């Protein structure tokens, strides 16, 4: 991929929870599309929610507000003791394809569910992993480009 | 540190199992007023038969009213049959909606456990941490940057 | 302790184990007439082929006529084959469908057993407790909230 | 145990519209939807319109298209799908499901679920009345004429 | 039997698992040409990063041009994590959307396997039957009905 994005404005949206796999979520995505496809950081709009279930909700607000070409919803769930993980998950996956099915703008999905913090932090680049939010990135760059011309 | 004193604040929660829904509710409302200085009088409650009818309280509450956010509370624990996982999952998804077809917040405070052990555990009893704290600070936090 | 003198109340139950469906509905007419108040005129109830109807046959009657509240009831039991997973989660979310589209309350008196003892024993025989009552109550309940 | 009626229905127009893979189980439920709508209810044979679609994952999207060109009383989605090696099964047995579901919503029309999702060959030819099994095209028919009838 | 000179196709892929992604597209384009008369200028083939952009992608699409069927195409490989389950949900059911909000047919050109083998064979490789015929077959025959 050598697809340059310089007039692209890229909305990205991430969960608070759980911030060792976040950080390096948000940055890697950051980096890549500043780094591999000339995307100015000052068109890069960063934004947070309470948790994963509010990613929907979040990017729908915002994507009213201002004109994007582009979103990623970024957010981390790890199987827990109840059902929670289970209903939420599928939730929010129907959730951020909805937004972007209404609004016309691409969304991302940076959701990373995940039976523990370990497999987070391996696709977050931590030990020996690949870091996904490189791949959001770049996918970002490439569905804001072919969504205009 | 986020403080919204001009927020006007919706709760509905269901009434079947209140030795759960009690502590959460009220762990809600003492969040918001003691640490996002939220005013009483700003805070409407009200109630519904079950989590069912969460999702149709709300949008019927959010159309004769103006909320900058919307808590739903109720507690789903597993069954002998499979009631518990076909509405667990209408309800999430169904309040879901209405935020989305609102535009108005709406934090989940839906507890889908396996016992009342666990319910009662994230209501903050038996040294667990009170969920309804987290959500009255959710509330709040969307319902400032949703202007 | 709430009275629903002026309700109109609809119920559509699909005819498939009657065995069941009928206490069910008789339960559900009885608790809102003995302690609701509810007229028996004011009481509509209708029937289709299969829960799958339910929620298609509850749109079309709230077309046609101005209900308060609704009661979708049917009962589901697991067969040899995948037909009742699947068909269980389209009922439900379906019900809630029509009920936020419409804005008519949508009580969901759907039971979904993985055998016929669950299904009676909910219907309130062999000792269990009868559901149609408790969804009955929450008819009147959702109807006058709604105002 | 399915209680069905004896309701007549001579006035009303129903669209048949079933899937093409797996025609050893087709056939039989197809042919009882049209033979006991005709010879219970009073169906008339030129007003029903028989339809096809390669497969399930087509039955709404055909559906949805043909009510948009004629009126119907009543429709019936008829499809067979079958466990098999991967997760393709249980992923588009809920899509079509829901989809139908929602074309009968949207556009106010009765849509009767002639959809099995069966485990193996066998449980979808004995719901096709076949080695002693009960014919379910039947219990569809007489669905869609009282769906038709009191949609009105 | 079902020739379609006339008809525009869209073919829309994602990128990942070019191994099986390949003869996929290939057989439903052969098979177009070679059997049902379409025109090599009137098929159309585009490209996503990944399935989950594939209902967005296909929706951008048909919102320019027109065309008279859609196939999408996309390999869906359980993992380690709860991920293939989810978005393999999605995906389906979102593709599903596109074709009935647009009213143009979208043919299911995806793949939900436990393992690479799975494709591969199911993309005609180590004998199996390539599906990417029956989708290009199942394409022309939805695009003529569609008039």
């Amino acid at each position: 991929s050598d697809l340059k994005g310089p007039e692209l404005r890229i909305l990205i949206v991430h969960a608070r929870w759980n911030l060792q796999a976040i950080e390096p979520l948000v940055k890697g995505a950051v980096e890549t599309m500043i780094e591999k496809h000339d995307v100015k950081l000052e068109n890069i709009d960063i934004e947070s929610v309470p948790g994963s279930y509010e990613l929907p909700q979040g990017i729908r607000a915002s994507i009213a507000r201002n004109t994007y070409d582009a979103v990623i919803g970024i957010g981390v769930l790890i199987k827990g003791s109840t059902m929670h993980f289970e209903y939420i998950s599928e939730a929010v996956v129907h959730g951020l394809m909805r937004v972007g099915l209404d609004s016309g703008v691409p969304v991302i999905l940076g959701l990373l569910t995940v039976l523990n913090e370990e497999q987070a932090l391996y696709r977050a680049g931590l030990n020996g992993g690949h870091n996904h939010g490189n791949d959001w990135g770049s996918a970002a760059v490439e569905m804001g480009l072919k969504a205009l011309y």
